[PDB]
């Protein structure tokens, strides 16, 4: 009974790391079309899990998710994942490639945590004025902070001048872009902010009702709008004898805005050790 030799094409043998560790990045884009009254007309999240594996040997990994939450409509796995166990047990088990790879990508349309509601109100005062007020609510944990928030409010062509007021961030009228651009650096959850706009209009000869573009928003969020949460990443190397109890896990959720709209009334060193790449923690290089 001679035994076969196991050669995996995506991971060589003899990977040695001074410090066993791994990175998990849950990257997601949330998309939205919301009515002016707050009705979700469309919404979806595309996401993927990027793993950087700086582990030694041939480690056996089991990635655990908060799904028996996140409702997954369809997902494609990297070849390393054992498709048999995900069929029956819903387990994600693999010996990962060395370095960075995409463990899975997925799509979500249900139970989506929309990080921002935009409540718009545009009032008409004759053909020479247009009074705009826009509120944004952050509907996540107060513990968390959103970055790079930008709100785009469309202005009609015949805008002759705007005076804008806000108490958060900055708001500049960009006539070439036909928009008021409202940039906020940071904002916590369960909060509100508001912008005020008095827009002056030159009346035209049409009296054709202005067909509004939607109000769009850009932002980053430190969680997954799909609701996905990393429960565990168990590791076991049988030959070197180490488990995830001996490993450092670095986990990060980056939630991005995709099209988020709301209508407004319309490698090895000398000794055989692999070197990590480079780019404030007690254990980071």
């Amino acid at each position: 009974h001679h035994h076969h030799h196991h050669q995996i094409g995506w991971r060589r043998e003899g990977i040695k790391y001074r410090r066993n560790e791994l990175f998990l990045d849950v990257l997601e884009s949330v998309n939205l079309l919301m009515s002016p009254q707050g009705q979700v007309l469309s919404a979806h999240v595309s996401g993927r899990v990027v793993m950087k594996s700086y582990l030694s040997g041939m480690p056996e990994c089991k990635f655990g998710m908060n799904d028996k939450s996140i409702a997954i409509d369809d997902c494609t796995f990297h070849q390393c994942v054992r498709l048999s166990k995900f069929d029956s047990e819903r387990s994600i088990s693999f010996i990962p490639p060395d370095g960075e790879f995409e463990l899975m990508r997925y799509r979500t349309t249900k139970d989506i945590i929309l990080p921002f509601r935009v409540i718009p109100l545009v009032r008409e005062v004759g053909r020479t004025k247009l009074e705009v007020k826009v509120v944004i609510k952050s509907n996540f944990k107060p513990s968390l902070l959103a970055q790079k928030i930008e709100v785009r409010i469309p202005t009609p062509l015949n805008t002759s001048g705007v005076q804008v007021i806000c108490m958060k961030g900055k708001a500049k009228y960009k006539a070439s872009e036909n928009a008021i651009v409202w940039k906020i650096k940071r904002m916590a959850g369960m909060k509100e902010s508001q912008i005020s706009a008095e827009i002056e209009l030159l009346p035209t000869n049409d009296k054709k009702k202005w067909a509004r573009p939607p109000i769009s928003m850009n932002f980053e969020v430190p969680f997954a709008p799909s609701g996905l949460k990393v429960r565990y990443l168990k590791v076991f190397e049988p030959k070197l004898n180490y488990s995830d109890h001996d490993v450092i896990k670095w986990v990060r959720y980056i939630g991005r805005s995709g099209i988020y709209e709301t209508r407004c009334g319309a490698d090895v060193d000398e000794e055989g050790y692999s070197i990590k790449p480079e780019t404030n923690h007690f254990y980071s290089s």
